[PDB]
């Protein structure tokens, strides 16, 4: 069902997170680990004191998915065991900002096309699917794109549900 979703959800604040390649995002889902650049670590550490629930909806860029979403259960933290991302072109591992720990609600992918009918208001009204790293997603848009993912029956969301 959904009801304990929606409860998770409930005055959540949600981020578009994209990655380059597949291999960050399967880290991601295997380790429960996020790391980004400092910009978006100082936005996603003020949500995360700020909100019930920070939601962060992970897309691999030209796959024309989402792969699945995630809550923050910390604020980023540095020195743990480092983490072997697939860096871009231009980047460092030092360029990195801290590692967040994330509970995965939803492993499953959700197509683009299923999302055509949600515009994100503070990103112009253009489809949710539109945006850069680290876009925030408005809480009527963000929830409703986290419903239409297929639900996950690997997770119980009663663990995640203890710690808010
Ligand atoms: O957030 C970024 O822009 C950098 C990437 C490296 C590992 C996953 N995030």
């Amino acid at each position: 069902g959904t009801s304990k979703l929606k409860y998770v959800l409930q005055d959540a604040r949600f981020f578009l997170i994209k990655s380059n390649n597949h291999e960050n995002v399967s880290l991601a889902k295997a380790k429960g680990v996020w790391s980004t650049l400092p910009v978006n670590e100082k936005k996603l550490n003020l949500a995360f004191r700020s909100a019930r629930s920070v939601i962060l909806i992970f897309s691999v860029r030209e796959s024309g998915k989402f792969q699945g979403f995630a809550r923050l259960s910390s604020e980023s933290h540095h020195g743990g065991s480092p983490i072997h991302w697939v860096l871009p072109a231009g980047m460092s591992a030092k360029m990195l900002g801290g590692v967040f720990k994330i509970d995965w609600i939803c492993r499953r992918e959700l197509p683009f096309t299923k999302s055509a009918h949600l515009t994100n208001p503070w990103n112009e009204h253009k489809p949710v699917k539109i945006g850069r790293d680290g876009q925030e997603i408005e809480l009527e848009c963000g929830t409703q794109l986290c419903l239409l993912f297929p639900p996950d029956e690997s997770i119980d969301l009663y663990q995640v549900i203890h710690k808010m």
